[PDB]
């Protein structure tokens, strides 16, 4: 039924001695892997606790060992058997008693579901509980389960370790697999939650393995095909049992995989040679996490020394002896004493945990005893009355070294901290085909990257980033999809990227560079005489300089002879100065200064044109008045109209400021690499047209009076010469207006107007001086 | 200890017989108001259940009555006593037994905490529970408490009824008050949650009343001052006990309140005379919600007929007898038999609930027994093995009539539906000063609005809306603040409200209306001859029409006499037609047609103006050529230049399309109510200037020719007449430009330019008409 050990203070114990069988009977056959090994461990702990004078020197400690049969309902009935001893008041019945048996704590509930039940029924009666094999993450809410403590870390720490290895090694795609039950699902659920909470990682696959059958071998193909749908995902994490992973590896081998994606194992994978067989090539490179294992020396010596006639407190030892050696009292066994010789048994990894659990209880009880009373040699009555939340507080704040090297402690929640060591499988080049240690995880991940290569490869050989990092000079961040990985699209070539996250538009009037770092147009467009067509006008201007160097030559000496006296001296000075004025104007407009000095050039063509025609205007009137019927008088009237032209540009300056702007923008989207720039001063089509039209207005009033001049027998050569010039001048002016209309639609017209205007002035001036100088050469050759 | 009743099937019972006292002893004195009345009710129910052949005919029903002492820890020790009888297996001890007592259900846990605790310990063992006095809303989660049922509705239904009355009667501002414990806080929390879930209501105040002392009378002044801060909130809901509300009403009375805000009571307020004393004026109009009460006739007869020698099963009856009459075995009592005479006792309102609870349990067992086995007369063995979720399912699906008229049922959650009746206090017009019924609440609110009139006024007199309706013709919705109640602001005056929630800008070119419903401008601006200054030009045009009827009068007969022959005949016809053409132009431009007929008008001033000067042009040339040294030739040269004017409008037709637009926009923000509009065809400043400027060229040439013509000894009066007219027109043409520029900045110039143009055309013609008149009067006089 239950083992009873006498003592003034006792603690209970739940262990799965038997195993559940058919639906009818709660439990049938016995189990040796976890049934008797753990009981003997607890009994051994109590024996040496009572022997040790360091802990509880003057007070003894007892216990009540008991079994659960691995059933929730059976656990509840038994847990009530602890507490009824103190809760029952009395019984009004007689047959024709026993000590109260006050318990102080309970140690057990190895499973998960039985722990949840026992925690729920003992939370009400305020009795502390310490578990040793309950790894489910559900028993982690302090509010939900007040009185509960664990010496074994849950799966949440294991999931944290995996995501730390994935994060540190560098990966973005991970595929999760899980088996049936409450282990695989809770593992991946924690893994997903931590990844979402920490950020930077994502889940791309999530397949579930049912347990309706094991001899199908089709669902395995379904999942492996599902995992192969995206070749980029090369890392998978597994939470299944050993049989499942054995099947998956077999499927991968028979499928002749070409990607050979990496695995990440859980505690079920661990370090065991049984699962791997003929799959050593495909299982290579699998990172597995396993809890640290320690072997004690005291328990083994104790357990190997017990026999039937030595100890009788244990009620299930005889049945275990019968089942272990397979002999019943048709084979009989008497005094074999070969438990450690006939059977090659090895202690489990959880024996160290139950020994630590008993210790933590004994230490907290020991501190509570010392703090409550110190003036009493034995057991003070204050201890019996005090119990409940006080002992739980002492259990949380405990710190010591157990049977293993590592210490034991409890954090805020109440579970022991996680300590794992990472393993890896290497066979293609390693001296030993077995697993090799590569790192540990206690509080921060400590992993030797250079220690793992698994042959013919660097430690960072595999890549899984969901997108190749795009840095060819263009980048942009798109919100579409999961925030895990980013997609980059080529933005327009007319602007550069800002903060490596967006393509903002750069300020105008300048092209972007090639590497998309700055937006500036170094190249510019400038007018040149040699390269563009401006050479021909330049040659024409040079030719005009030669012409005026010959007209004015025969003027210095020929100033008093009675040959030039026929022409008026005052009129001769006007034409001499007018011819030189236009020669300087064409040279000025040809040149393109950057500074705002064109103001002195615009008057050369605006005001310099009037004085050229002024002498011709008064000359026509002078030769016509003598036909219809004071040289200083003709000088005055011409001087007056010069002032009109001079005042014309002055009032223009008062109308609007003479601001000079050299900046220009092409604003062409056809060729973003092209950058056309033009600089001009006071460039207005109306300004140049109206200023030039002033001469045309007075030329009309002069030509009309010249119709009657033709045929006068005064100077036949001179009269015929003037009439020839008039028709030529009207020709160039009549052709000038059509030019700018219907042609400014393009972008290269900024330099063509200047050239055509240049040759127009030279052509109009050459014809004027040609007829004027025609009679002058007669006195030279003749 | 506990009352035990024999039976093959039994159910347990928890009742608070005693009350907790000092810290040492768990419970001390007994309570009569809830201790013994409820037990005797349950015992009576069991007796008549066993007597009634309708339910469980061949099978009896027993029970185990037991007390809880109103302690959480004590309730646990008792619950274990129920469950141990069936869960315990055996006990290995001897002294030198009792019936198994299999329970099937439990009825009890009156309080709130003990119900939560008992529900927690029995949920694990899967034993159904029915409570009768647990009204807390926490016991309403089916997931948290599987095996739990209630015959008394929780407080959530009460909070729903209040918010339904506030919503139905129409209010928006409410203030919440609550007391200490787990009743007031949970009540208002539910009220707040339902208000937010249903919507349309808000909480403006939330004050909390501690319970550290009872003789301070200061905290009440603080809260009433807090509640008086906003005069708008005239409705408060209270969840406190009777002592608290008695103090608040006293505080309101001594504060001489002027707002007299309304109250809404809870179940604690109910319908009692204790809560009202000298405050009848200020408590008037308090809507209170109370559960329906019914009185049974069987229990009273049973309880009044029991005596010490009659019944012995009850173990606490003797102590109750001693405490009820206050006599101990220094006053002794023997055989009084005046329980119903010496004490004026009345049964509680919860007795009907325990009787319903016992019934629901009996019916569910009756159905389960009938459904499970029907071929056996007695108790079939299947019933003992069957238990757990099945009986719970049969308890949920039950429906019958209990001791009261109303039936009992359980909804999806497991708590009985709420059924209340609404009360109100009235003491001015009603003959009866007491409370009067005004409505009921079972599934939908049924309230008689016309039946309640508080404050000696109309029913719906008080309102609390946070704001007036604010519908003066325009409104805007503001998101600031709580969505419950809103603030309205006046938007700009130039647009109307859209969907009664926003002020969008209506299309321009018109004005909005006054009620903010439409955006259209009916009024328009049209030129009139009578009202504006256009009368004077109109009268001038009429004067010219009369004047021209005199020049042509002496022209038909005087065509062959040798007096008029001095003037050119062809010239006379030209000037005769020119005068009549201008007379028609001034009339056409005066009129403003809306139709597309202005094209025939513009030619009157475009082409009809040149023909007026055409005769004048050739007249001056004709008299000048004879001075420098063929009537048909003069006719041809004038006829040609008319064609140029005729072609002038032709090229204008092909240059731009004659699009006519009558719409106009003032775009003035100074007067939003003003709407100015002008309709004109082809309104361009340059068009009228250039068309009129063409005639200036020819007139200028005539002016210079006439100036040189002066002094010729050919005509005396005619030469003097033509000299003066050439000097008069230049003045008005020179002044036309100054008034044209720098004047159009306003908005009323659309019609002032026409008037001045009309007069200008008339006066420019009268000077010519007067010049022709002088020769006419001369020949008449001569």
């Amino acid at each position: 039924h239950s083992i009873r050990i006498e003592g003034d203070v006792t603690l209970g114990g739940l262990f799965p001695v038997h195993a559940k069988g058919p639906s009818g009977v709660p439990c049938g056959d016995i189990k040796r892997e976890n049934g008797i090994h753990r009981l003997e461990a607890m009994l051994y702990a109590l024996d040496q606790i009572n022997s040790d004078p360091n802990l509880l020197p003057n007070v003894t400690l007892g216990a009540r060992i008991l079994d659960t049969c691995s059933r929730d309902t059976y656990a509840l009935e038994q847990s009530l058997t602890f507490v009824q001893a103190l809760i029952q008041k009395d019984t009004s019945d007689v047959r024709c008693f026993v000590k109260p048996e006050k318990v102080v704590g309970v140690i057990g509930a190895s499973g998960s579901s039985v722990s949840i039940m026992v925690a729920n029924i003992l939370r009400l009666f305020q009795i502390p509980q310490i578990s040793y094999a309950s790894t489910a993450p559900e028993l982690s809410d302090d509010r939900r389960y007040d009185f509960f403590s664990r010496v074994v870390p849950p799966d949440s720490f294991q999931a944290q370790a995996m995501v730390d290895i994935v994060k540190a090694l560098g990966w973005n795609y991970v595929s999760t697999l899980a088996s049936e039950g409450s282990y695989g699902e809770k593992g991946v659920e924690s893994f997903t939650q931590i990844s979402k909470e920490a950020g930077g990682l994502c889940i791309a696959q999530s397949v579930r393995i049912p347990q309706e059958r094991k001899d199908r071998t089709i669902d395995f193909d379904r999942i492996i095909k599902q995992l192969l749908d995206t070749p980029n995902s090369r890392a998978v994490v597994i939470f299944a049992n050993d049989e499942d992973i054995k099947q998956i590896l077999a499927a991968a081998k028979r499928a002749d995989q070409v990607g050979h994606f990496l695995w990440v194992g859980s505690d079920s994978w661990g370090s065991k040679i049984n699962p791997l067989h003929q799959h050593e090539d495909i299982a290579e490179g699998a990172i597995t996490i396993q809890p640290k294992r320690a072997t004690v020396e005291g328990f083994d010596a104790y357990f190997t020394s017990r026999t039937l006639e030595n100890n009788r407190r244990n009620v299930w030892f005889a049945e275990y002896w019968e089942e272990n050696f397979n002999c019943k009292l048709d084979r009989k066994c008497t005094g074999q004493e070969r438990i450690g010789k006939d059977s090659n048994y090895e202690q489990e990894g959880k024996v160290q945990f139950v020994i630590d659990a008993v210790y933590a209880m004994a230490h907290a009880l020991h501190h509570m005893n010392k703090d409550l009373c110190a003036d009493y040699r034995g057991v003070c009555p204050e201890m019996e009355q005090a119990g409940g939340k006080k002992l739980l507080k002492y259990i949380r704040n405990v710190n010591f070294n157990g049977s293993a090297g590592t210490p034991v402690m409890f954090n805020k929640n109440g579970d022991a901290p996680g300590r794992y060591d990472i393993f890896q499988y290497q066979t293609t080049n390693t001296s030993n085909p077995g697993y090799r240690l590569i790192g540990q995880w206690t509080d921060e991940l400590q992993l030797n990257i250079e220690d793992m290569q698994w042959g013919k490869g660097v430690r960072e050989i595999p890549a899984s980033v969901c997108t190749l990092p795009c840095k060819p000079g263009q980048r942009k961040k798109t919100q579409k999809g999961t925030p895990c990985c980013w997609t980059c699209e080529p933005c327009d070539g007319y602007q550069y990227q800002f903060d490596e996250m967006t393509c903002q538009h750069c300020p105008y009037d300048q092209r972007p560079n090639e590497n998309r770092t700055g937006c500036q147009d170094i190249p510019i467009i400038k007018l040149e005489w040699h390269s563009p067509w401006a050479v021909i006008p330049v040659f024409l201007a040079m030719l005009g300089i030669i012409a005026t160097i010959f007209v004015m030559a025969t003027f210095i000496r020929y100033n008093d002879t009675p040959i030039v006296r026929a022409s008026g001296r005052e009129l001769s000075y006007v034409l001499l100065t007018g011819i030189f004025l236009c020669y300087i104007i064409t040279f000025l407009m040809i040149a393109k200064p950057d500074v705002a000095v064109c103001s002195f050039r615009r008057v050369f063509l605006g005001l310099g044109m009037c004085i050229s025609y002024a002498a011709l205007l008064t000359k026509t009137y002078r030769i016509y008045r003598i036909f219809e019927q004071s040289p200083t008088s003709q000088l005055a009237i011409t001087s007056s109209l010069i002032s009109v032209q001079l005042l014309g540009v002055f009032i223009w300056f008062i109308v609007d400021p003479p601001n000079i702007i050299i900046d220009y923008d092409e604003h062409k989207t056809m060729n973003p690499e092209q950058a056309r720039g033009v600089l001009k001063c006071d460039i207005t089509d109306l300004q140049i047209i109206c200023s030039l039209g002033y001469s045309i207005l007075l030329m009309v009033t002069c030509t009309v009076y010249a119709f009657k001049t033709r045929g006068v027998p005064e100077n036949f050569n001179e009269a015929k010469y003037i009439g020839f010039t008039m028709y030529t001048t009207c020709i160039v002016w009549l052709a000038f207006i059509p030019i700018f209309f219907g042609t400014a639609q393009s972008a290269e017209k900024l330099y063509i107007q200047t050239t055509t205007l240049t040759i127009s002035m030279n052509l109009s001036a050459s014809v004027a001086l040609g007829m004027l100088y025609m009679p002058k050469v007669y006195i030279i050759i003749f």
